[PDB]
């Protein structure tokens, strides 16, 4: 039926940098309507791999730099998580990669070289813990930040965050969630064509 709702999430770093997702995010992540998960990597915990796989059928997880104890349960994979993924969701080709391969990290120009390489309309990367949405030349660049608020010196004290992206025909409505001072905030950005 109509539309897709895509969860963009990563850099959990459980158990090394955090033990769990904020409880405040619990029901948001339990919503029935999510039919795609694009995970930027650094899940780090097999238990959390299993949790993310159980959200819905279509769950893509890429390998991050701290992923040392996780196993891809997709049968074709031999337990190996791919370094990058390109997935067609409705009208959009979406690129997914951890981001540590982007040099320098989070560089718009380098990011743009990667969308062109992957030939995608929307590129999703993590690694830096910097929550970000921006458009450049009609392409969309998203970083859902750290879902847990785990520390990285790249973006010290980044809050826990994730994104939920509604795709409907040619319309993108992006909800960006972050947790600050005990309160979950949403910022919406909308894109089309």
């Amino acid at each position: 039926d109509f539309g897709d709702l895509v969860l963009l999430i990563g850099d959990l770093k459980i158990p090394y940098g955090a033990k769990e997702l904020p409880s405040n995010f619990r029901e948001l992540l339990a919503t029935d309507k999510i039919n795609y998960v694009l995970c930027t990597g650094n899940v780090c915990s097999q238990e959390y791999v299993e949790m993310l796989k159980n959200i819905t059928k279509n769950v893509y997880i890429v390998s991050g730099d701290l992923d040392s104890a996780i196993f891809n349960p997709d049968p074709e994979s031999n337990g190996v998580f791919p370094e990058y993924v390109v997935v067609q969701i409705g009208e959009f080709k979406i690129g997914l990669m951890h981001g540590n391969q982007v040099l320098p990290w989070d560089d718009p120009g380098s990011l743009e070289q990667w969308q062109r390489r992957l030939d995608c309309d929307i590129l999703v990367t993590g690694h830096t813990h910097k929550l970000r949405v921006f458009e450049k030349n009609g392409k969309l660049f998203l970083n859902p930040g750290t879902a847990t608020g785990a520390f990285s010196a790249l973006t010290p004290d980044a809050p826990p965050s994730f994104m939920l992206m509604a795709l409907q025909g040619n319309k993108v409505v992006l909800y960006v969630y972050d947790l600050r001072d005990g309160k979950t905030n949403v910022a919406m950005s909308e894109f089309s064509k």
